[PDB]
């Protein structure tokens, strides 16, 4: 089968019309079907006094969209990370910088919360830990919807802020860091953990309802107390340990297979947010945009689509 991109996509659509792998195809067929609609629209415009000038504009517009879709299509048939279509657990922690680092963690949380709104996703904050002066020591959230990991997977790492603290009178720019970790949601079914490998402490932050679970082989610990029942706190804690433990080991297995955009090191500064310059830079793909205001407000697609494209270009080239 020495078949080209269009053959492959037509083969997908035919397999789609034959058809739980229908959802796997859904997004691709709608893109190819829309590309075929554009190609018809160009043929239509070529058949259609100032109406001639009108249709010539419509043709140019159609032709330009074909170029845009052509670029889209090449990457559609790439092999997907099977986690791409998963919901994710999101964690943000103020790291270096003090109060300013906790503020920025809050800024990031707001950004993802606004982005998640934009994307039509559900954003549950599962637990969060404030510093009692407007700052976020850490937060863990779950983000759910269509292919959430496929879009947020690149947020894992150290996010540097440079800004003049509101407390600062002398115009000095303080640099801080908040860390972000994004991990796919792992179903109990998919990743079983022997209770022998768990310590579950139940304690009062009446029935004690605060729950600490420590996965003993890794010393991964989670503490949940927000909920009114032990069961609720246990279950939340367990979703998070499962994710963290599966991620722990997926990371070692990635590391064994050395010899992906960025390093894959999650302590690496991946991004810098400079307030004075209204700048966001993503250090992995040499991208700087003077759009920090709108990025922090949740308009993060331009940045994410850049990363996706960089990765897809990488993956496509190495597939030669």
């Amino acid at each position: 089968h020495h078949m080209n991109i269009y053959d492959q996509l037509q083969a997908v659509e035919d397999r789609y019309e034959e058809l739980r792998e229908e959802a796997n195809s859904r997004e691709t067929v709608a893109v190819y079907r829309e590309y075929k609609q554009v190609v018809q629209n160009i043929a239509d415009a070529q058949e259609m006094p100032e109406l001639e000038e009108m249709a010539k504009e419509e043709l140019k517009n159609s032709k330009v969209a074909k170029e845009e879709y052509e670029e889209k299509l090449r990457f559609l048939l790439l092999p997907k990370d099977p986690n791409d279509d998963k919901n994710i657990i999101l964690e943000i922690r103020g790291a270096a910088g003090g109060d300013e680092a906790a503020l920025f963690a809050g800024d990031l949380l707001n950004m993802y919360q606004k982005y998640a709104e934009n994307q039509g996703w559900k954003f549950e904050v599962m637990e969060a830990s404030a510093n009692g002066v407007g700052g976020l020591k850490e937060v863990v959230a779950m983000v759910s919807g269509q292919s959430v990991y496929s879009k947020l997977k690149y947020e894992s790492g150290a996010h540097r802020v440079q800004r003049v603290p509101v407390t600062e009178s002398q115009g000095r720019v303080h640099t801080s860091t908040a860390t972000v970790l994004v991990m796919p949601e792992v179903e109990e079914v998919e990743y079983e953990i022997d209770p022998k490998d768990l310590r579950v402490d139940i304690y009062h932050a009446k029935v004690a309802t605060a729950v600490r679970i420590i996965h003993l082989p890794t010393n991964i610990k989670v503490e949940m107390q927000e909920e009114r029942t032990q069961q609720k706190n246990r279950d939340k804690a367990m979703k998070i340990i499962r994710a963290r433990v599966a991620d722990h080991f997926a990371q070692i297995a990635q590391d064994e297979q050395d010899a992906t955009v960025g390093t894959g090191d999650r302590s690496e500064r991946i991004r810098t947010y400079n307030f004075p310059q209204n700048r966001v830079t993503d250090h992995r793909i040499g991208l700087t945009l003077q759009k920090l205001d709108s990025i922090l407000s949740g308009k993060l697609d331009e940045v994410i689509d850049a990363l996706i494209l960089y990765d897809q270009t990488q993956k496509l080239e190495e597939l030669n």
